[PDB]
């Protein structure tokens, strides 16, 4: 009850800034992620022991896999948590118990393929769930694993208040579908332009924390320039070994997905800056000031993926 979470004094001051890296000591990250549950939420918001068994069968249901594992987890819901305690009075209770919740579930079970092969190769998944595969899963695990026994941290909500919360999750993790992030975008800039955007209606609150999602969810980008590089060498892992399975189905991958396209990748990190990245965090940006330092380090990543094409780096 009086037990509080802290930190070493670098990490303490440092984990509040949006371009923290949660390090390389994987038996930190629970700490560090409880930590972030106290500061954003309170010491009131779980039980303590509830939430130390959730946090572990959360990570026991992530795999060994190159980018979408434990660590992408746990850094995604540190994004969030900057997000939250910069935008305090923003956000309701709940939604501050859901979205860190979700942030650390969004991609459970991933096995490091994307929703296109699981299609393609005609998976039991692909026939389950027709559009967002993996993301559908994704909240399917997090329920299954809120039933286990002293799992539910939600225990202390009423029916409605615990239907509300596990309604923030699903959507929140259905928008980690980089398909539906597009449309999801291109909605959010008209209101906003046009001043229809309203934080009152639910359904716009809803777009708000979609674009949130993919904020974090992408926030490699938004790192020193050493963590971006070094980030972008796992998501490749992925994409060349599902490239190399769609070669095996006797299908051409896309450049993205094809190893042989290597010596392109300054050019494809360009186009996705251009495409996604620089979009989400502007967007973002116009709708919620104080998230800029994402904004300006990601446009300072850009400009070093501009360096190596130019032969400076
Ligand atoms: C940093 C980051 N965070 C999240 C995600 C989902 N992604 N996806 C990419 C891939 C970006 C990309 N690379 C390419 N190619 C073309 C052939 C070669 F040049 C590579 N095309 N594209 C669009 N990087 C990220
Ligand atoms: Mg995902
Ligand atoms: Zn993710």
């Amino acid at each position: 009850g009086l037990m509080q979470f802290t930190l070493p004094v670098r990490l303490c001051k440092e984990i509040e800034l949006f371009h923290f890296d949660i390090g390389p000591f994987e038996n930190m990250w629970p700490g560090i992620f409880v930590y972030m549950v106290h500061r954003s939420c309170g010491t009131s918001c779980f039980e303590l022991e509830k939430l130390c068994r959730f946090i572990m069968s959360v990570k026991k249901n992530y795999r060994r896999v190159p980018y979408h594992n434990w660590k992408h987890a746990v850094t995604v819901a540190h994004c969030m948590y900057a997000i939250l305690q910069n935008n305090h009075t923003l956000f309701t209770d709940l939604e501050r118990k859901g979205l860190l919740i979700a942030c650390l579930c969004h991609d459970l079970d991933h096995r490091g393929f994307s929703n296109s092969y699981l299609q393609k190769f005609d998976h039991p998944l692909a026939a389950l769930y027709s559009t967002s595969t993996m993301e559908q899963h994704h909240f399917s695990q997090t329920v299954s694993i809120l039933q286990l026994e002293g799992h539910n941290i939600f225990s202390t909500l009423s029916s409605s208040e615990y239907e509300q919360v596990l309604e923030i999750i699903r959507k929140a993790i259905i928008a980690t579908d980089l398909a539906l992030y597009f449309g999801n975008r291109k909605q959010l800039e008209e209101m906003y332009q046009t001043g229809s955007l309203n934080l009152n209606n639910q359904s716009h609150r809803d777009r708000v924390i979609g674009l949130m999602m993919t904020a974090c969810d992408l926030c490699s980008v938004t790192k020193l320039w050493p963590v971006t590089k070094l980030t972008a060498n796992d998501i490749y892992a992925e994409f060349w070994a599902e490239g190399d399975e769609m070669k095996k189905l006797g299908i051409q991958p896309i450049p993205m997905m094809d190893r042989d396209k290597k010596d392109e990748v300054p050019q494809g990190q360009l186009g996705f800056y251009n495409a996604v990245a620089i979009p989400c965090y502007t967007t973002l940006t116009q709708i919620l000031p104080p998230t800029e330092p994402l904004l300006k380090a990601c446009r300072d990543n850009l400009s070093q993926w501009e360096k190596v094409i130019r032969g400076e780096e």
